[PDB]
Parts: C-alpha cells; sequence; structure tokens
C-alpha cells in the first residue's frame, strides 16, 4: 500500500483540498472513507490541518506548486490563511442551511445573512483575481487550493450568486485541471 494515506469523507472541502493536492503531485496515495477533517499519514508524519497538509504535499512532492521565493509564496499564502480565518466559517454555515438542513429547520434570516456575507467576502477574492489570474499570482500554485476547493461548492450550490466575473473565470480555469476534476469535483452532498 502507498506510503501516503488520507482519511476522510470526499464531500468535505478540507478533504478536497488534500485530495486535489495529492492529485496535482501525482503520488501514490490511498484515500480511506470510513462508514470533517482530513488526516494525512506519510511514513512517520501525521497531519490534521488541511492547509498544512497542502503546503507539505506541494513542498515535498510538487515543487511546481510551492514557490521558492518567500515574497512570491506569500501572495498565495495569504489566501490560504484567509480561506480558513475569514471565509470557511460563514460559508460552511451557508452550505449547511441549504444542502443539509430540512426546510422545517432552516433559519432563513441566518442563511440569508451567510449568503450575503459569503458574497461580499468573495468580492475581495474577485478583486484580487482582477489583478492576477491566480490567488498565487501569475501562475497557479498551492495558494489557490484552499479557496479553490470551497469555490466548487459556491458555484454548484443551489443558490443565487452575485456577479463575480474574475472569481468565475478563475473557477473556469480550475475546472480544466484533471487533478481538480478528480480531487475536488465530487458529489456535492
Ligand atoms: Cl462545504
Ligand atoms: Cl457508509
Ligand atoms: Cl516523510
Ligand atoms: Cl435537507
Ligand atoms: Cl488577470
Ligand atoms: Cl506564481
Ligand atoms: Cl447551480
Ligand atoms: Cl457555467
Ligand atoms: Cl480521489
Ligand atoms: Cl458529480
Amino acid at each position: 500500500m502507498p506510503a501516503i494515506t488520507i482519511w476522510g469523507r470526499r464531500n468535505s472541502s478540507n478533504v478536497r483540498k488534500a485530495l486535489w493536492c495529492a492529485e496535482e503531485a501525482g503520488v501514490a496515495y490511498t484515500s480511506i472513507e470510513v462508514g470533517v477533517v482530513p488526516t494525512l499519514q506519510d511514513g512517520a508524519l501525521v497531519l490534521w490541518e488541511s492547509n498544512a497538509i497542502v503546503r507539505y504535499l506541494a513542498a515535498q512532492y510538487a515543487p511546481a506548486l510551492y514557490p521558492q521565493a518567500p515574497a512570491e509564496r506569500a501572495l498565495g499564502d495569504r489566501w490560504m490563511d484567509w480561506t480558513t480565518s475569514t471565509f470557511a466559517g460563514v460559508f460552511r454555515d451557508l452550505f449547511w442551511g441549504v444542502v443539509r438542513t430540512p426546510e422545517a429547520e432552516r433559519d432563513h434570516a441566518r442563511i440569508a445573512a451567510a449568503l450575503t456575507q459569503s458574497g461580499e467576502l468573495l468580492a475581495r477574492a474577485d478583486a484580487a483575481l482582477a489583478q492576477q489570474p491566480y490567488l498565487s499570482g501569475g501562475r497557479f500554485a498551492m495558494g489557490d487550493i484552499p479557496l479553490g476547493s470551497f469555490i466548487y461548492a459556491w458555484f454548484e450550490m443551489p443558490i443565487e450568486r452575485p456577479e463575480l466575473p474574475h472569481l468565475q473565470a478563475w473557477y473556469a480555469r480550475l475546472r480544466v485541471r484533471p487533478a481538480y476534476q478528480r480531487g475536488v469535483m465530487t458529489a456535492l452532498t
């Protein structure tokens, strides 16, 4: 069995982050879904943090994805932290109310507020993607991966989205990557 194992449900955005990164690197890996947080194991290493798992997999296995100059890495680095620190919480809330709770249980005012704030948060990324074609800068790299794994849910969710055309063209370019198709575009349950 491959040295790399990734535990976790494939319909989680955090696990998508890791599967997509694994796929981008081409390495042998096992994905275990037991019957949400990814657990990475690679030899003696055990990782529980999505973005740490990403940064590791790219630096260790896909150096095309890990910019070596600190100043260029920092461009996409900030969107990795921002995805966790600012976007994921409100969006996971939006996504729960819409895909996973029964209408009898939906706090609509809250969903409505999640949807509205999700949108204006994303407007910030949309503005950055009007300056460069990737969160990582001129070329795709690890920095695009955390928000890229959420933005699949954003666009394929049954919701009314505000017009964010740079964000959308970026998602269109993500969709042409096979690693993104196999790693991220899973059952949106
Ligand atoms: Cl989600
Ligand atoms: Cl099951
Ligand atoms: Cl190792
Ligand atoms: Cl439901
Ligand atoms: Cl551009
Ligand atoms: Cl770059
Ligand atoms: Cl849709
Ligand atoms: Cl479309
Ligand atoms: Cl997979
Ligand atoms: Cl599907």
